[PDB]
């Protein structure tokens, strides 16, 4: 057991390990504050999160569970994984506290504002990202710049993937980079919901404009077939929501844009790229995996060095335990922690 320190930080006490020093407020992350520390062990710059009330309810200790689950699976370049895990509490009667260490990257794609070259090298870390957590059936569901965490060699790690409700968790979500299909919920979702977010946060990297800022759901939409076209036939049948279908059918019918015109002097293999990943239809958008085969990524791409995740188990998601369960079960998960090399 190390030595244990406290430090009043912006409204709360933390109590965290010796081997952390100079602790930084950086504002919010997911479900509570985040510092900035010194870790003397490695000489690492690292980030702490202290998690908000973890064990408060059935929502808060779940997600706590979900949140640790996700990050000591994660054993990727371009996934944010977990360096560490600690709890000032000596035995279970007293854990109320959880603190998650990780990398500190520096900086986030939301604070970044150019070239073709820096589009290519970051949207193909973001895929390949994606290619890992999808393999492992995780799926963000809130892909955004401000959870793209970048380092000044343009290195570049995703964050909170898996922690936006399935179908409550607290989780708030970016209206500007969901897929249309799981703000209206108006067809099923599969892991392509992602590639949309790809296809947004793309754009605003070659044109500096967001694509899609709605000020509401059926705004959004709105903006949504003003580029890529009112769907026909084909794609209307696929929607049971009879509100859904007349909201489309409504608006007057948009034609499709050419995608040159959007996302002007751009390269023709950006552009390309774009209009495979910002289709409405969910079963006919590119995959991580096919997005890396893209003729855009050439000078990154190698099927060798782009890897799968290993299984992960989930089935705790369909579980209603009570806070006690959830709070024991996320205290075995602590005490195993092993850390990396
Ligand atoms: C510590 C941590 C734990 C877990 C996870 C995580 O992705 N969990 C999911 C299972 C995938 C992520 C982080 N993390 C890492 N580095 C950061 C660096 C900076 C910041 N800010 C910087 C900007 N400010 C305005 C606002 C915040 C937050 C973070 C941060 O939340």
């Amino acid at each position: 057991r190390p030595t244990f320190y406290r430090q009043e930080l912006n409204k709360t006490i933390w109590e965290v390990p010796e081997r952390y020093q100079n602790l930084s407020p950086v504002g919010s992350g997911a479900y509570g504050s985040v510092c900035a520390a010194f870790d003397t062990k490695t000489g690492l710059r690292v980030a702490v999160k202290k998690l908000s009330r973890p064990f408060q309810s059935i929502i808060h200790a779940k997600r706590t569970y979900r949140e640790l689950r996700l990050l000591k699976h994660m054993k990727h370049e371009n996934v944010i994984g977990l360096l560490d895990v600690f709890t000032p509490a000596r035995s279970l009667e007293e854990f109320n506290d959880v603190y998650l260490v990780t990398h500190l990257m520096g900086a986030d794609l939301n604070n970044i504002v150019l070239t073709d070259d820096h589009v290519q090298f970051l949207i193909y870390q973001i895929l390949r990202g994606l290619k890992y957590i999808h393999s492992a059936d995780i799926i963000h569901r809130d892909l955004k710049p401000s959870n793209l965490a970048v380092n000044e060699d343009c290195e570049l790690k995703i964050l909170d993937f898996g922690l936006a409700r399935h179908t409550m968790t607290g989780y708030v979500a970016t209206r500007w980079y969901r897929a249309p299909e799981i703000m209206l919920n108006w067809m099923h979702y599969n892991q392509t919901v992602d590639i949309w977010s790809v296809g947004c946060i793309m754009a605003e990297l070659l044109t500096g404009r967001t694509l899609f800022p709605g000020t509401d759901h059926i705004d959004q939409l709105k903006l949504i077939l003003r580029l890529v076209g009112t769907p026909g036939a084909e794609l209307l049948k696929k929607i049971s929501s009879e509100s859904a279908r007349n909201y489309i059918q409504s608006l007057t019918q948009m034609p499709k844009m050419n995608f040159a015109n959007v996302f002007i002097g751009a390269n023709p293999l950006a552009v390309d790229l774009l209009e495979k990943m910002l289709v409405l239809d969910s079963d006919k958008r590119i995959t991580a995996a096919q997005a890396l085969a893209h003729a855009y990524f050439a000078q990154y791409h190698d099927p060798d060095d782009e890897p799968v995740a290993d299984p992960y188990d989930q089935s705790f998601e369909s579980r209603d335990l009570l806070i006690d369960e959830w709070k024991s079960l996320t205290y075995d998960e602590v005490i195993s922690f092993v850390p990396p090399p």
